[PDB]
Formats: structure tokens, sequence, C-alpha cells
């Protein structure tokens, strides 16, 4: 399939500002130098990538669990992206993936053996091949 | 900065569903099986991924300008990021960029050479080199 959104930006780098749309969502998410770089009101690039990530990790660790005979009640998961400005220029250079499940009947040992092997997997962890690292936390909970 | 998102999937893969929330808005953005691989209503981690590329594609373009003394008044970019169950595994295969820049006093052949070297050198195009390609089409309006 073919997904689409868009973006429009007004201005300069500094003092201009832009809009991230999904339009089928009703989703605007407004976002400026500030709320890139430093801590202003608005979303970034960087925060999709994060939701993204998180989505696609969620899904696909519940596909794997389940093609083990252990179809989750729950799998929640945060992503965390790390921009900094190095070296000379901005750059997504950790994702951290938090983790926790609710998967009966599954021991430890299993669920994080199967989470492991999901971080390496789909199409956004792939993708994102120009992160240096990508850690995960997982937990069943 | 660290940005920040989550997702939280509840079941198997065909027939769970689950929702990516941002941390800096109200977004939830409801996706399944159907939403992501077929054409179900939700949305999807490559929407979110489209607003992110569309998003920093924007503002570079419009940095690049500005640093050749031509500061635009608009950069609008639609971004299309095709999936594909293939080879075997689902894959980001190819984004595609189409911009439009309202740009006061720019020749067009100055403002293509410029947005076919923004579209390389920035943090999410960078990170994304995990895809076999990104194609732009850009033009002056």
């Amino acid at each position: 399939p073919v997904r689409k959104a868009k973006a429009v930006w007004e201005g300069g780098l500094r003092q201009g500002k832009g809009v991230m749309e999904l339009q089928s969502q009703a989703f605007q998410g407004p976002y400026s130098y500030p709320s890139r770089f430093e801590e202003g009101e608005g979303t970034n690039p960087e925060e999709l990538i994060a939701a993204a990530h998180a989505g696609c990790f969620s899904m696909a660790l519940a596909a794997s669990l389940e093609r083990e005979g252990f179809p989750p009640k729950r799998v929640s998961t945060e992503a965390r992206v790390h921009l900094e400005v190095v070296d000379g220029k901005p750059t997504l250079t950790r994702i951290e993936l938090l983790t926790e499940a609710e998967v009966p009947g599954i021991s430890s040992e299993k669920f994080l053996e199967i989470a492991e092997a999901a971080k390496e997997g789909c199409p956004v962890s792939r993708a994102l091949a120009g992160v240096k690292e990508v850690v995960l936390t997982a937990r069943l909970v």
C-alpha cells in the first residue's frame, strides 16, 4: 500500500513555522525551530517517528508472541528518539524502546527471547537503519 | 532533545488493534491489521513516518533557500511511503516527496538545484537510510 501525509513550512529556519498533517485523522501538528531543537510548544518530526516506531514494535511483538502460541492481552511500548546537534549536524542518534507486556502463560525467558528478536524484524526498525543505536528494555507485567 | 511517544496493542495480529499516542498533544491514532496492510479505517506507522519526513524536508528546504538569500514564503510537501510485504517481509521500499514552493526572487533552476541538495542532508532522511529509494519532485509556484 501507499500511505501519505503532508507538511507546510512558512518562512526561514529560525523564525518560520510549519504544520504536519494527517488530513484523514484530522491531525495538525505545529512545529517550529523552538519545538524541534529547544523545548518550545508544538511537536516535531522526531515525536512522530517515535510514535511510528512504538506502533510498529507493539504490533510486531504481539504478532511474534501469537506465533509462539501466546497472543498478548496487551503490549505497551514507549519510544524515545534522541536528537543531537552532532557532528555540526542534527542527527537521530539513539532510539530507546521500553515495553511492558501482559501475556498469559508465557515464561519470562521465552518472552524476552521473542522481544529481543522482534526489535530486529519489521518495516520501521529496518527503515531506520541510519540510527546508530536501538536499545530495548522489555518486561512482563 | 529526547522526544517521546507511545503505542498500545491488544490481542494478536489479525484480530487485535492498537493506538499510537503523542506526548506533546492529544492525538490518538488507531491502527489495525486492516488499516496497516489493507485499506481499513485507521492510521498506521507509515502515515506517521510520511508526516515526519514531509515535515523534515519542508523545514530543511526552507533553511537551504534562506542560506542562499531566498527564504520561502511557503514550502508544501506531500510524502508517499510505499509498504510492501516483500520479499517475504514487510518493508518500506520507496518514499516519494512532492514539493511546491512559493519563493520570492529565485529562478526555477536555482530552486531545483537547492531542493535536490536538501533532500539528502537532514536528520529524518539520514535516519531512514534503510529505505532503498527516496525520489523528489519539486516545483516553484
